[PDB]
């Protein structure tokens, strides 16, 4: 009796669920570096000159 | 007796569902950085110029 019983009738069928999650999660870097440099140069000049003024 | 009755001569499924879901995602990131520049420099030049002139 009652209305349970249509649940009976039709073959129901009730699904329920839970998802329950964590995480945790720590990254850590170190980093180093190192550079040099050297440079070295060298420059050469030459002129010449003529001039020739007649007044 | 009723229209019910149909349901039943062709077989009827009546599926549902429903999935509620939540997330919360918390990141924190600390950086340190520590340079140091050393530079020499150095440089040194010569110049010879003569000039002669006639009047």
């Amino acid at each position: 009796y009652g209305s349970d019983m249509y649940k009976y009738i039709e073959q129901v069928t009730d699904t329920q669920s839970q998802d329950l999650g964590k995480a945790i999660e720590n990254a850590i870097e170190q980093g180093q570096t190192k550079d040099r440099q050297q440079d070295k140069g060298h420059e050469e000049y030459k002129d010449y000159e003529d001039t020739i003024t007649k007044s």
